[PDB]
């Protein structure tokens, strides 16, 4: 099995999609902070995994720039995937006082075309994961290094709901995704 992820190296994002990419990365930080603060986590300068302290539990603007890169690139890469498949994307606080306010996607409905788009994203994301690690000498050592088709529906439901949630964030942020 040789994973072949989509080549995004030639797609170029205009300013409106760069900004969309950054508001997505911002919202996934808030989702993460609400999730863990409700789990009983708090800010501390160094991170303790058993006393539930962590330093990124901060307003997004007070995160270090390196600390923002991972989500920004992931969000940007998903937008590029959507672009390379031929989809248009068009329209239409103090540290101690920080309460994360993630978007609510509970009621965002996705048409069937975008649900399958989400599935296509999840497949390629799994493909990027495999190649990266298969390039570093891994082998089936992980049992997820399989064709996306031959993954167990337990894990395939996870990747697909992650991509589905990004597509919902785009729609709640006022954008429209249409083929051609």
């Amino acid at each position: 099995y040789i994973p072949e992820p989509m080549d995004l190296s030639l797609v170029d994002l205009p300013e409106s999609l760069i900004q969309l990419s950054e508001r997505i990365a911002e919202n996934v930080h808030e989702v993460w902070a609400k999730a863990r603060i409700d789990e009983g986590w708090t800010y501390g300068e160094k991170r303790d995994d058993i006393h539930k302290k962590h330093p990124c539990l901060v307003p997004y603007d007070e995160l270090p720039e390196e600390e923002k890169e991972y989500d920004r690139n992931t969000a940007m890469n998903t937008i590029k995937m959507v672009k390379k498949l031929g989809f248009r994307i068009e329209k239409e606080e103090n540290k101690l006082d920080y309460i994360p306010e993630p978007m609510d996607l509970s009621l965002v409905d996705l048409p069937e075309s975008l649900i399958q788009l989400s599935e296509r994203i999840a497949e390629n994301v799994h493909e990027v994961w495999a190649k990266a690690r298969i390039d570093e000498g891994w082998t089936y050592k992980h049992p997820c290094l399989v064709p996306y088709d031959e993954l167990p529906e337990e894990e395939k439901e996870y990747d697909r709901n992650t991509a589905m949630n990004t597509i919902k964030m785009v729609k709640k942020l006022g954008f429209r995704i249409e083929k051609e």
